[PDB]
């Protein structure tokens, strides 16, 4: 049912300095393809027709990536680079792309709130994809849509992480449903020590939010910032159904250079253009300092 | 010695499409640091005072990378990110940076030619660094400068590559000098089969070019830099090569780029041990 997916992209990417002084984090390549394209594609495959990218005035450049490049397409076609030509055609052809300008990076809730002018009356629910999380294979938003179909309200996403490894995450307080991968959300605890974690279900950056989230974001106490978790807790307090889908597949974390490199190596090893030679090189390389 | 280094950065990097549709190839990070900073640092360490980046109009944002970012700096200082603050201050403090515009990508020789208006009377010799080649450790240009001081003329750089591995490269035709790592260049053969390779010396992307190169570039038939060098040798200009014995990386395609990033990350304690452990498991399965 959702048609509009929101991608919050207004943070600098401090962890990727000095590169992110000049390059938007969301345009950095995983092998050859930027994360913004990877999340755009995932959104489209889940039925999004429209993408609202929230960013700063300085990173408006992310928009151009979704514009055609006619001269480049011609030059590739003339060199017989049909595979490269298909690669560059992919992102502009995925969906309709708009930008919402968040003047100052006041956090995720504020970013989602800044997308509301880009919504129309048909947007009763919106998908939100954080571009630092890659959730593999495609399809978590379709699982979350089934939960919305059944229960109404809003739907979150979790990874299943042992309590001794979960303390970097927000962690859901949950109850069971009839589906082992679907829980009712009662609340969330930020970065609990292992022995205080309410579950093994760590908050992942995929959301299906009912339009009620925007009214909730206007009614929560602003910070020093609008905390999306506070708006979700307000909905829960007011009886809005909130459930979570537990992702069982793989995932990558592009929020720091180390997790980014893991993603790129994992993908390159599966690509015949690179994999065999990379694997042979790695085998030798890891045996020395 | 030379004071001006030229970095030809006007080609797209078609092996990194679709990313390089929007992002200059030379700003792609090796772990966390763009290649253009790595080659600027190398140039500075060899005594460059000035960097002339040849780029297209869509890639002029390479320039802004070398400008101070006061508000970002102020913000990092207020957050006590001393290390990230140092990292952002590094590139702007290395040297004076100018941009020359190559309207179209007519090749390397043409990229070099387009830097000539940025040169002055002191520029008798210019360094050229190709930003897809990392030559490690720093110092090849200083070795090349010693050769220029002894012999005059121009100086090239070679990797010592076995004949059965050398066919992807241009391969110098050479004669000995009194230094094992310095050869006189008689010519170059493009991509020879192993049995036709005139040496084990493959051309690397580092150059110390006498100002005579510009006149050669004006007189070669349409431009390959190697043709302008060949014209110089024909006209009696001394050309030598220094053989690099050390390490190198190739950022020309994603595979070589990942080798560089993994190599550097394994040596950095922020990433190294966990990445090593992850790689150990990962390479044991498809
Ligand atoms: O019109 C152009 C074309 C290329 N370049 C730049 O020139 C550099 C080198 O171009 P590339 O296509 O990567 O050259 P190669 O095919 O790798 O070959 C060159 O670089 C090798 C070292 O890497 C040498 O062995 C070769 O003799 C030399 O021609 C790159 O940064 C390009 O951006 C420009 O600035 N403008
Ligand atoms: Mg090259």
């Amino acid at each position: 049912t959702f048609t509009t997916a929101i991608v919050p992209a207004a943070g600098l990417g401090t962890r990727f300095l000095p590169t992110t002084k000049s390059v938007p984090k969301e345009l950095l390549p995983v092998v050859d393809t930027p994360a913004i394209e990877l999340v755009a594609d995932e959104a489209r495959q889940a039925g999004a027709e429209r993408l609202v990218i929230v960013t700063s005035p300085a990173k408006q450049s992310i928009a151009a990536y979704f514009r055609p490049a006619p001269e480049l397409e011609r030059s590739l076609e003339e060199k017989g680079k049909t595979g490269q030509l298909a690669k560059i055609r992919r992102a502009p052809e995925l969906l309709e792309v708009e930008v919402a300008i968040q003047e100052q990076a006041l956090g995720l809730g504020h970013a989602v709130a800044c997308a509301e002018p880009n919504l129309g009356p048909e947007d009763d629910v919106v998908a939100v994809l954080l571009p630092d999380d890659l959730v593999l294979p495609h399809g978590i938003l379709e699982r979350m849509a089934k939960v919305r179909a059944e229960h109404g309200g809003s739907v979150l996403c979790a990874f299943d992480i042992p309590k001794e490894e979960i303390s970097a995450y927000g962690v859901f307080d949950v109850s069971d449903t009839d589906d082992a991968d679907v829980k009712r959300v009662h609340g969330m605890v930020e970065k609990p020590p292992a022995e205080q974690a309410p579950s093994t279900f760590a908050a992942a950056g995929r959301y299906l939010l009912d339009r009620a989230i925007f009214d909730a974001l206007r009614r929560i106490e602003p910070g020093a910032e609008l905390q999306l978790t506070d708006a979700v807790a307000l909905l829960i307090q007011e009886g809005h159904p909130v459930h979570v889908v537990v992702h069982r597949g793989d995932r990558h974390d592009l929020g720091n250079p180390g997790g980014f490199l893991r993603a790129a190596v994992d993908f390159a090893l599966q690509d015949p253009d690179y994999g065999p030679e990379l694997r042979a090189w790695l085998t030798d390389r890891i045996a020395r300092p």
